[PDB]
C-alpha cells in the first residue's frame, strides 16, 4: 500500500490525515519547495499540485516538520485548513496523524495563526543551533496562536509539524497550525 505510493512517486513520505478535515493525503517531498506547487503526485503539471514536506526536512532528525498545501477554497488539498481560524473547532478537533514506514505518529494542535508570507518565510525553522532558541522557537509560536489549548505542556524535548497554507484575509495571507507529538 505504502509501496504501492512510493512506486507511484519516489518524492513519496507519509500520509497525513487532520482531524476534523478531509485532510488524508500523501505527502511528498520536492528538491525544491516550488515543483510541488505547480505538479499533481503523477508529476504532471497542474494547478493545485499536492501536500509537500519542506525539501530541507530530515525526517529523521529534524525538530519541526513543515508541510505545505494549496487552499483554493474548493474543499480540496488544505483549504478545510480554515476552520482551524473557528474557535469551536480549534477546541473540539486536536489531532494531527502522520504515518511513515509502517508507523503511525499523532501531535496535538497547540497553535493556528495566520501571517503574511514573506514574514513568515523568514520566521518558520526547521534547524535548531540548541536547545535554548528550539525553547524561544516553541514559545513564540504557541504564542501567536489565536486560542490557547488547555494543558498541552510546551517544552525543548517535544517535536513539532507545522501546517502551512493560503488564506485570504489580507494580500498574501497564510494560515498556519502547529502540533506537538504525543504518546
Amino acid at each position: 500500500s505504502e509501496k504501492n505510493l512510493k512506486n507511484i512517486n519516489p518524492d513519496y513520505r507519509f500520509w497525513i490525515k487532520v482531524e476534523g478535515t478531509n485532510i488524508d493525503f500523501p505527502v511528498v517531498q520536492g528538491k525544491d519547495n516550488d515543483f510541488y506547487l505547480h505538479h499533481n503526485f503523477n508529476k504532471e503539471k497542474s494547478f493545485s499540485g499536492s501536500i509537500f514536506v519542506d525539501s530541507e526536512n530530515n525526517l529523521n532528525d529534524d525538530s519541526n516538520i513543515v508541510v505545505y498545501g494549496h487552499n483554493m477554497r474548493n474543499d480540496t488539498m488544505f483549504a478545510q485548513i480554515k476552520h482551524f481560524k473557528n474557535e469551536n473547532f480549534f477546541n473540539a478537533n486536536k489531532y494531527v496523524t502522520l504515518y511513515r514506514e509502517g508507523k503511525k505518529s499523532t501531535f496535538e494542535i497547540f497553535s493556528v495563526y495566520q501571517e503574511n508570507a514573506k514574514d513568515l518565510e523568514s520566521e518558520i525553522k526547521t534547524k535548531f543551533s540548541n536547545k535554548e532558541d528550539y525553547e524561544k522557537y516553541l514559545k513564540e509560536q504557541e504564542s501567536k496562536s489565536l486560542f490557547k489549548r488547555d494543558g498541552i505542556d510546551l517544552n525543548s524535548n517535544d517535536r513539532i509539524l507545522t501546517l502551512i497554507t493560503c488564506g485570504y484575509d489580507f494580500v498574501n495571507a497564510r494560515i498556519v497550525v502547529v502540533a506537538k507529538e504525543i504518546d
